[PDB]
RNA sequence: GAGUGCGACACCUGAUUCC
DNA sequence: GGAATCAGGTGTCGCACTC
């Protein structure tokens, strides 16, 4: 399920209340809870709104109208996956959302892929990439290693490769505003200058919003994807996240940590 | 020692909808 | 009994940064 803003869950509410739903009473965790004829709209005090009843059609046009009021478009939202795992690529992608992709996220109830298991995300991605333009930059291990002799700091690489992209995608689809994590308490300052009359947003929690969201499903379904790629290609077993380090660089062929962690990490 | 952000991984428990 | 959605909480492992 996706995540409303504060200001869009009571815009939701007042509008439903305006065409006749009855409030319910609202589970726990819930703000509120609306029936509208069999159709059932939970809004949780998060701000993940679940579809329940039947005859969901007309609460989730509803929820797409109030998304779509107050968000400007078009927008891109920047995220990484395989960024604190020993083990695998380093991945960077940025969706861009327009009108139809936006409403694509918000049919698809996308939300961070942290909270996604690898199935939904891989199902996910490949629904986002159907609809949203995007650019996704991978560094497999090996170019992960080279990458980082020039940068000596993680969040110097990660600067560069965002700035490149951010780049690019506003000279190519010049955006209204652009939303990246916080990455490094440089990254406002490394965008600033290449995002061009956008607005910048750089902040905690930025998977709140819909396009980084989709963009954290795309960098990781890339992840996931690559890490089986790695697998077949030289016939080891990996782990997605920080399991079992120690041993498994005893038991991997040295001539293969170049290509399967990233050896400046200290495990 | 204690935090913050980013990246995760692995679990527990409760609620809701539908069949 | 099955499919799914949400929420509250626990632990472990990394890079960067702060006190
Ligand atoms: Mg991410």
């Amino acid at each position: 399920s996706m995540k409303l803003s504060s200001s869009e869950k009571e815009k939701l509410l007042k509008k439903l209340k305006a065409l006749g739903a009855k409030e319910e009473k609202p589970p726990e965790h819930a703000q509120y809870r609306l029936r509208l004829n069999d159709a059932i709209l939970t809004v949780y005090k998060s701000g993940s709104v679940v579809y329940g009843g039947k005859g969901r059609e007309k609460l989730k046009e509803l929820v797409a109208e109030t998304v779509l009021s107050d968000t400007e478009l078009p927008r891109i939202g920047c995220n990484e996956a395989g960024k604190g795992e020993f083990v695998g690529p380093l991945v960077v992608a940025c969706i861009v959302a327009d009108e139809k992709c936006l409403k694509r996220l918000i049919e698809l109830g996308v939300k961070d892929s942290k909270k996604l298991s690898n199935e939904k995300v891989e199902e996910l991605a490949s629904e986002i990439t159907e609809t949203c333009h995007g650019k996704v930059k991978l560094l497999i291990p090996e170019k992960y290693n080279r990458a980082y002799s020039k940068f000596k700091n993680i969040n110097r690489l990660l600067e560069a490769v965002y700035r490149e992209i951010v780049s690019d995608l506003c000279e190519k689809f010049s955006p209204k505003v652009v939303v990246v994590d916080k990455f490094s308490n440089r990254a406002e300052e490394v965008l600033k200058d290449v995002v061009k009359g956008a607005r910048l947003e750089v902040r905690p929690k930025a998977e709140d919003d819909l396009a980084v969201a989709a963009a954290s499903i795309v960098a990781k379904a890339v992840r996931l994807k690559t890490m089986k790629e790695l697998e077949k290609r030289f016939k080891v077993k990996l782990p997605e996240g920080n399991t079992g380090l120690a041993e498994l660089l005893k038991k991997t062929p040295k001539e293969l940590h170049e290509k399967l962690f990233k050896l400046h990490f200290s495990v």
